[PDB]
């Protein structure tokens, strides 16, 4: 388990989502949860998103793959960058359970970039926080002022060795590359912004057939024009929309659903053939492991839990706590929840989409 | 021109989405804009929704339009019901002026059935409010309390002579039949609900990518289990919503263009060649007419007019108000501002889309 030695409260208070900081041996004797030749190959899957990117004489070069081959890269200048690699490599999984500090709602994903010496995605600027993870090799990376961008004045320039963990919040500008053969970890964040909210909120409005509720004016204003529309009028409407919205089980529904969701594809391999829920308490009581899939949101919010978009119910509160905390599960967890049938079938559902298996 | 005969006070006071009634005399000597022969002709025609409904040993039947024939009815049981006329008829258009003592933007379209005796689509309930205007024929209207619905106690049973108005609002069940070879005119209204505005604002947001804003966190409150979302960021999401929705320019900038748009299709037919800024001065100079398509919605909002969608400005508000509630326009509705070559260009951009005409 890797351990983060992290002031947790100061970093609270002074950098986050307010100023990039590197934290010098954030990891003591940081070990790679993955290898550059385990990356490649990783790269090489269909079902994985990554990319290329190298520049030469002044212009760049994106390619996507999946990679056929890695045959004529050269031995500088370029970078190999693989989204979600937490959804496909456990020990990767790993390195995301220190910044559980931050809360799981707002954590992503994580990115792996392999460089070699110059390789880099060149001066950019994000819209999330990211905390940079440095592995094998050394990147100098720059960070500036908030404002592909032009280039800038770095308020932070600095190596980074392996152990060393570089913040950045979104907005500030920075600039990475490889100074040896180098690894880096990206633990990214997410947030929404408001018209992705507005439409989402939208969407589950209309597939669900809520709001029907017409306009209705029993107290029709005057007019001088016949083709004015009132601001009273207006108000009204408005005010038909911030009510539904304020409607307490509604929003949170349609928000559980939503943020639960991934990013990025997920390994859903449904086991076949599916599982009883006979079978789900006995491999419990017998002492197995229930491991969450890599990557699968699990989310509370109020009394209901969210897995993927779907919501879970149970008068089991303890035992549902303990699917949204605990990626990896025992009988214990679940306690007295499992002589009930309901809860088990629940579980043998959630299984049989491939969000949960055993062991491995 | 038709002249309602209503006491418009008495009727918003104690009718108007409160309760029904029959208008006895509504018009006088009423005389019907259009023939059954001309709407059967109308209902031929492709660009136009009409349906016949017909009934026989305890079965229905609906067609729809267009109809090539009209051999096979019968001479009773059965109904041609043809929506927006007033899209396709200017003697039809003229039945819903009396009308405008209710605001444009509430109102509706012009929908007229022609039935032979027993005629009618059965008992049902509406969900937008309706003036039906008894031309030629007898029919038989009955309405009872609010609740295709199972048969109710009438609280009105009556009659209808030419002349003669049924209003109804929304949720009252009723059914209406012929006597003797009668024409109805359906001055319908329309009222959006909240899932309507709700999807078309996000739809608006999304097209304009407004709303870029990011959930921020900088002071990040702590909690028990990681995976928890807490009612302040549950909060401060629904803040960010409302805010977005109550952003003073682009809410009704928004329903200016989602609201003055038909539910039915228009005559939209583009002169060619399109016109001049010049050509537009002349003609009105010379004292011709300015035609409003009809069913072309005009609605004013703020400093803003808005047609069939489309967002119109203009520093020359006297002649814009113009625009708004004239359907017929001369050179002294619109004053000085002809001397503008920005609103003759702005006219001939209307004339040119098809939405007025000079004359027919
Ligand atoms: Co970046
Ligand atoms: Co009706």
């Amino acid at each position: 388990e890797y351990q983060l030695t992290l002031n947790w409260p100061d970093f609270l208070e002074r950098h986050w989502q307010k100023r990039p900081v590197v934290l010098k041996r954030g990891f003591n004797n940081f070990i790679d949860p993955i290898s550059p030749d385990e990356l490649a190959g990783l790269a090489m899957e269909s079902e994985v998103d990554s990319r290329l990117v190298s520049h030469q004489d002044g212009k760049w070069q994106v390619s996507h793959g999946p990679f056929e081959s890695y045959d004529h890269l050269g031995e500088t200048n370029w970078s190999l960058l693989v989204q979600a690699v937490n959804h496909w490599h456990e020990p990767t999984a790993a390195l995301m359970r220190p910044f559980r500090e931050l809360p799981d709602w707002r954590i992503d994903d994580l990115m792996i970039s392999f460089s070699v010496p110059g390789g880099g995605v060149g001066p950019h600027l994000d819209q999330y926080d990211v905390f940079i993870i440095q592995g094998t090799g050394r990147r100098r990376w720059r960070v500036g002022e908030k404002l592909q961008v032009d280039p800038f004045e770095a308020i932070i320039d600095e190596e980074l060795e392996p152990g060393d963990i570089l913040y950045i919040p979104p907005g500030f500008p920075h600039e990475g590359y490889a100074l040896e053969n180098a690894m880096n970890y990206s633990v990214g964040f997410r947030a929404p912004n408001t018209r992705e909210l507005i439409s989402g909120f939208a969407d589950y409005v209309l597939q669900r057939e809520l709001g029907g509720n017409y306009y209705s004016d029993p107290d029709v204003p005057p007019r001088a024009h016949p083709a004015d529309v009132l601001p009273q009028e207006m108000d009204k409407l408005r005010e038909m929309m911030l009510e539904l919205i304020n409607q307490p089980e509604h929003f949170k529904q349609w928000f559980g659903e939503f943020i639960s969701q991934s990013r990025h594809e997920l390994d859903i391999a449904p086991p076949e053939p599916p599982y009883q829920p006979d079978e789900i308490y006995d491999a419990l009581k017998q002492g197995e492991v229930l491991v969450r899939l890599g990557g699968l949101r699990v989310l509370r919010i109020g009394d209901d839990v969210y897995a993927n978009g779907e919501k879970i119910d149970s008068p089991h509160r303890p035992a549902l706590d303990a699917l949204a905390s605990n990626i990896a599960l025992t009988a214990e967890n679940f306690g007295d929840a499992l002589e009930d049938p309901s809860f088990l079938a629940m579980l043998a559902a959630l299984v049989n989409s491939g969000y949960w298996f055993f062991e491995g």
